[PDB]
């Protein structure tokens, strides 16, 4: 059971929108909607949305192993030796969210201050003391951004698993010799920060240049989850407010996907005529350069929507029904709906370039998904014990070292169970990077964007507020 | 009664170092050393200190008053008119950590997201409608460091109130006319940056060429709060572990402020002999430029003791007994005492250069001196009644607008508490930028460093571990 | 007569290699090497090449005439007018070297110090007095890259053309509203800069991703000069020193143009055995990526010359027979052929990136081909009788204004003899930056490199001392 | 006989102004103006000064002397070895335009390509072999700014010598030892960079922080050239065009050095009234900062003139009689006099901030005083037979390698009669830097402004037209 399988399992369920079943589903983790900040519903004045990862969520693992695959293959026949097409995507390695430090070649988790949680180098998991010569505070600078690169998304998952691989096959074949920084053949010296960059050249270049676009579309029920829902939370939305679409994606790719996600035989509701996606949307902007996006962005272009080109020249006109944008800015949004930053919800997948920058640059209210969460809810509830007993060990222990042999196996074991890399947001007691940054940007989170189809109109989102510890 | 009046008063007593006496004094707010990060005492190698405001405590409000008449008869002697001379400082204005928005001439305070809390024009504080003009959103972009400047530290309260005081004048002196971005006085237009910039130029003009640190030094005793623990918690620092100080400040006025704070006729404990106070550091750096200090740093070089100047040359050789360095790295410190960065305890009192930079930078642990607690912990507790109150009136709205008039008065006159510009940590029930920050970077905090005078050497600082909303 | 005719006229005269016959064939300009400094022949010891304009010279107009085309149907592809299929490639407009105004939509012919010479907008030359408004002191400042682009290679000559069709076209179609910095259609606005762009990247697309390439090798004789005294020189040079290639093409291409250039059923001289083009370098270096290869370069690769790919790493080998190499720079050269710069002459058609780099950041001798002069020697030398009245003129003007008015009219004749843009060299008695370019920083210059082989080996180069005024 | 004796003695002649006799003047190269283009006076409407080495030419050795014993104090007062004290200023060693090579401390003297013509380490003269270790190439990159500082200005002329001093001090005192790039004394290095900063920074604050302003202005005749000829050539200047002052000086030192210069007991001629400087200016700019005038400059600032303050704010208002400006830029001066570059004659003695920039950035003519052309002129005529058989041996060499010896030393006899730097313009039949830069760059250069006086306002300067190798 993937993680999709748990949407995919959802999405197949009609809504029941009488209010008590309502109140009944969203006590339930996998539909509720989490509260960082206190957020006032009624004050939100425009909805707005990206596509990919968000109204789109690719199926796992099959799309991963897709863009895994063609990714090798590319990498082959640009001249990376045949062995690499003995690999296979593997889901049970990768956790997002982890580091590559392009200097040693290890994938690194760390925690919000850059302390390493878990050290991986290839398929070697590497014990603490021994983190010590390459990193002797067991600490990174993370925002050292030439040595050091965060894999945010789920469209890192296939290279994450990648690079991993890679290490492991050069470190193993003895045509190569192992060194610190990387790997000799002969006269030949691959620093592991160019085969970093190969991976990330080759993953852009399926992207933007290759066939993933193309095999996805031919096959969307295998790649993207459909949610008759959806339509369904949209058309709410737009009674209460506007609703807007910033994407980095492109026009055709865009039309075909939402196109796909919109083909019912229905409207919003069952019995209802079908509309055009365009029609949920006072606002579509495509090739939005996020995170640039919210700040300079880009010249404003309008797109030809029969031919899916631009139209040449700056767009300086008004908005206007149909119309279909292209680049420009977070500024454009606002400007064009009549929105001040607050009013504004933005409906994210990416931490760094959805979230922390509309919220740091632009004073946006924000909801973050995280589909991973759909099944890590299950894991967190069906394995509580185990974190359980961690907390007792941690009390127990502080109350002043078989003990600490303890910690280390329990915490083990707890990880574990989400992969070989752990759980998204910790590892034993220690929160991740992502986790801190999840609870410091996001004002809203939850698996999945529909869950807000759970709650009223008015409601009001509550977290308890803040102490400082002179102040308790 | 001020903050320092506060230091004062407890530095003048006797260190009684019977256990249960310290256990009993340590209980009390003032002399509590605050956890936000669980840290193990025990692990801690080297203790680090800076000078200005740590050790040397400036008494208040006598040193910013100081401060602020040598900054405006610096302006006055370049060509600002007579009337500043008739200004004089007033300690209940200024807060720490507030932001001059360059632009429109504005003192904000802010929330760690840019939200305005409050907003001054000179000495009129400007309601939440009318900040709507030039701030749509209620918000900054707090990152625009070409715009806006946070004066982080106790040298920035004579200038916080004076920029305050200049707007003020300018406005109401028919001489000029206010425009949205600066003074017209015929043909010379004076904008808020250019204003700014001249203030900035000034208090630094104060300290590095003008008079402030003869007039500091000619009377100490006015200026700089006294303690006998000092020497004792340093020796006792010693016994377990390397002490060293980086500083900002030079070589002499470092030297005439030091041999003030160790000028008692006893060493560490009454009936000791007397000792230099360099005999309590094994390792000196002057000269460190903090922030820098913590990336690149400078040329390490070697002060010459007995003239106060620079050796010619960068010093290539190891720690030696006697030995002062000048610039350098937080690498020299590390690789000097043989520390990695988690076996450092960094303490000092500039939120951003101190304690943000070693934690981020070098993954170093940290204590924040805040000496304005000594005070604000009497008003938190003298005053707990109205921020209780305003907890059950949030608790009640939330409870699905009479409310919220008696929300902003409560607010108001808890605010006016701590004076015009309210609290370090919060404005009601919102926190600062400055608080969010201690929270963030600052392991252990205190209104005084002495305060770990009254922990044993092994003691276990312990904070509760966080969980995020779907955890709980 | 296009200066490839002049140039495959003499290519297709077999070499008379009589020491009298020699001296007597380059007595004439046409087979003349120029000298701006003295340059001792037998202190070489390395000869340098690059491929394209150089050893593979481009015939004129075909293959202009072909990359305007396709750059034409790139910019109808991505969404430009139908109207852009009728514009046919006319070479009696572009001189090279003139510098695109992107404010004003302007070419430019600019001296030196950025004087203008020649402003035409679109195809409308625009007069002295009328430049004013625009220029008001008939300047610009050339060095500002962000606002001129200077065309200073043979490639830029389809885009010289097509820049001025576009301006042109847009003027003069009442679809559009013609303003300062460019046109408005309705609520679009093409800026003269973002039209530049877009020319720029389908000039690039054409050669990079487009058909130029493809359709340049399926007809070489139609689109490549082909001279059997090349190998004869070349074999030549390399038995009095080292002979290299540095091209900024990809070694697939190179091997095919240079496999065409070598395909006579000899090798050097007629009788001898063919030899392949690789046996004729020491060293053979493809995707140079001057003129970035002049200072930190690139990651120095191997080609594998099977498959034409890259090896994965970077080559960390000696020089050895057979081997081809990618990017690097040229310490690469240096360091692998032991030699000095001054110990090289580079043989370049780029006056920025072959010639002023390798003179300026490397101190390497040079020799700089210039494919036009082949017709302008003829234009030069027919015409000569303008140039003497002008000079008289000039001459009685200065010995103390009808003059004035037939100084402009021969001016203008003169000029029109070369083409509507004039003399790559001069603008009557003007010089242009150019020929400015050329004295500063080539040492030798022809036609064609191919006019070394009729001096000896020992030639002394011999270029007058320059005095200053007051040294005379 | 320095070249500030010869300029004082033709400063002591009165002018005769008799049209025949100024002809029968400036036939004298003392007294001629020489001409690198053509420029038609009557098209002059601006005449644009600097002050210092321009109107106010310090006399030598005397001037520098001072300015080198009072740097040399700096530098011992800072800490440097008492040794220092027994330098004495040697005006025979420095020629101006020397490259300080920072890495290996050289002195160079160098041509326009950077091809070294003479290297000196303290006093050694490295013969042409020996510097092939450190120049293998026997070239410099002059432009990678951050190795080489190119010593453009009289007032570098102290620590061109003052740096040979130095490197000769350290290099054969026994306290140090003598490594590839600077100096060891036991755990101090000092890096030839870091005393090349320690030189410059002292330079800077004798200037501006120190005492020779103060010691200049109590002995204004033993240090400042004098001429009754200078108020007759600006009040002539004024008579057909607008006269201005652009100084970096600020303005009370330019009150004073004014006064001073104009403090005769007459006006422009004997029998006329006295007039105060000022008013032989239609604008006054002190604090120019140029180069960085001639591009975005700094804020414009009017000066107090009474008190020699800036008034505060910035200046908004139109040209009016009586005021003094501070900062702006170049189109202050354009925009205020209603001028276009080519208007404007600026007179300027700074080769790159005043010359090169102007021409370059602004389109400005341009006339350059070479102060030591007074005695240059007097050296190349007298010792013209030196230079005529080096002509004659080149000559004779080119035609077909005891002549080489002989080439070298006719060069040394030659170059050693204008000092131990040799001609500020080249090295034997070389041309240096500088003087490929006074060829380019400056219209009109002269041993000082003052020649102008013996040219009518309609002269019209004539220089050759430039012909390239094939147009001859
Ligand atoms: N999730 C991320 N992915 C990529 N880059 C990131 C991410 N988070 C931060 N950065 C980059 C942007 C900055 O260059 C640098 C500063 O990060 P840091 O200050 O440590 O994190 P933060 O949570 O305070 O966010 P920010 O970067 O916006 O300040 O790191
Ligand atoms: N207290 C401060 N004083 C001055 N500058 C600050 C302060 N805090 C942050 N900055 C500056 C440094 C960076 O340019 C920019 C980024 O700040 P921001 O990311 O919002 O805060 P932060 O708490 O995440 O710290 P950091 O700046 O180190 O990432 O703001
Ligand atoms: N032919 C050219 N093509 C493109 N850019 C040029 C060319 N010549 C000079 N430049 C650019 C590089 C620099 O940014 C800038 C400085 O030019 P400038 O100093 O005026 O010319 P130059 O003949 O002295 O060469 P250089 O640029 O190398 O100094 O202009
Ligand atoms: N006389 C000088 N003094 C100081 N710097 C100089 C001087 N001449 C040139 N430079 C600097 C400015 C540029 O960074 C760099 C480029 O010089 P270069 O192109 O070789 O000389 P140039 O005579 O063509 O003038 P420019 O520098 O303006 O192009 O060198
Ligand atoms: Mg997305
Ligand atoms: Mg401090
Ligand atoms: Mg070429
Ligand atoms: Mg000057």
């Amino acid at each position: 059971t993937s993680w999709s399988d748990r949407l995919q399992n959802a999405a197949d369920m009609p809504a029941n929108m009488d209010k008590h079943a309502l109140k009944k589903y969203r006590r339930e983790a996998y539909h509720r909607v989490f509260v960082n900040r206190s957020l006032a519903m009624e004050k939100i004045k425009c909805f707005g949305f990206n596509m990919d990862y968000t109204l789109a969520v690719y199926k796992s693992p099959e799309y991963e192993s897709l863009g895994f695959e063609l990714t090798v293959e590319r990498l082959v026949s640009i001249g990376y030796p045949q062995e690499l097409l003995s690999f296979a995507y593997d889901s049970t390695f990768p956790t997002r969210g982890l580091v590559f430090d392009t200097l040693y070649g290890n994938l690194l988790k760390v925690d919000a201050y850059g302390n390493l949680l878990v050290c991986a180098h290839g398929f070697n998991f590497i014990r603490g003391p021994e983190t010590r010569e390459q990193y002797p505070n067991k600490f990174i600078q993370r925002d050292d951004t030439e040595r050091f690169y965060i894999l945010n998304t789920l469209f890192n998952l296939p290279e994450t698993y990648l690079l991993a691989c890679l290490v492991d096959f050069f470190t193993n074949c003895p045509r190569y010799t192992s060194c610190e920084t990387g790997f000799k053949d002969g006269d030949l010296f691959m620093s592991y920060r160019s085969m970093f960059q190969d991976v990330r050249d080759a993953v852009d270049w399926v992207h933007y240049k290759g066939s993933l676009k193309e095999k996805t579309v031919e096959n969307l029920e295998k790649y993207v989850v459909k949610d008759g829902k959806l339509p369904l939370l949209l058309s709410r939305m737009k009674e209460v407010g506007k609703v807007f679409l910033a994407t980095n994606s492109d026009y055709k790719y865009t039309d075909k996907i939402m196109t796909y996600l919109f083909d019912f035989p229905h409207g919003p509701k069952p019995g209802s005529s079908h509309r055009p996606w365009q029609s949920y949307f006072d606002l579509i902007l495509v090739d939005a350069r996020k995170p640039l996006f919210f700040g300079e962005g880009t010249v404003l272009r309008q797109v030809d929507t029969k031919t899916g080109k631009l139209k040449i020249g700056t767009y300086t006109g008004p908005l206007q029904h149909g119309i279909v944008y292209s680049g420009g800015s977070s500024d454009t949004i606002c400007d064009l709906l009549g929105a001040k930053g607050k009013d504004i919800l933005y409906i994210g997948d990416h931490i760094f370039g959805d979230i922390l920058k509309s919220k740091k640059r632009q004073g946006w209210q924000t909801f973050l998904v995280i589909p991973e969460l759909a099944q890590e809810l299950h894991v967190w509830t069906d394995k509580s014990s185990l974190f359980e007993e961690l907390q007792s060990l941690d009390i127990f222990l502080a109350e002043l070292s078989s003990i600490q042999r303890r910690i280390k196996k329990v915490t083990h074991d707890m990880d574990m169970c989400y992969g070989m890399m752990g759980s998204l947001f910790r590892s034993g007691s220690r929160q991740t990077l992502f986790a801190s940054q999840v609870m410091r940007y996001a004002d809203l989170y939850a698996a999945s964007f529909i869950n807000l189809l759970y709650y009223p109109f008015s409601y009001l989102f509550r977290a308890a507020h803040v102490l400082m510890p002179h102040e308790s």
